[PDB]
Order: structure tokens, then C-alpha cells, then sequence
């Protein structure tokens, strides 16, 4: 699903984390998908 084709600028990935209620959301250097931030 989630997937981190930008780094950081993945805003396709920051909006899942914002629809799940996170404060963000970010791709780290491990082209991860990470939400909190």
C-alpha cells in the first residue's frame, strides 16, 4: 500500500497518516513509510 516513490516529499504516504489521525507522516532513508512526525 503505502509506498515512498519521494522521500519526505511523499505526501501520498503523509496523507494516509493523517487520515489515520497521526500528526504526519514521512519516508525515512529506508524508503519506510513512517507515521508520528
Amino acid at each position: 500500500g503505502i509506498t515512498c516513490d519521494l522521500i519526505g516529499n511523499e505526501r501520498l504516504c503523509v496523507v494516509h497518516c493523517l487520515a489515520k489521525g497521526f500528526r504526519g507522516g514521512w519516508c525515512d532513508s529506508r524508503k519506510v513509510c513512517n507515521c508520528r512526525r
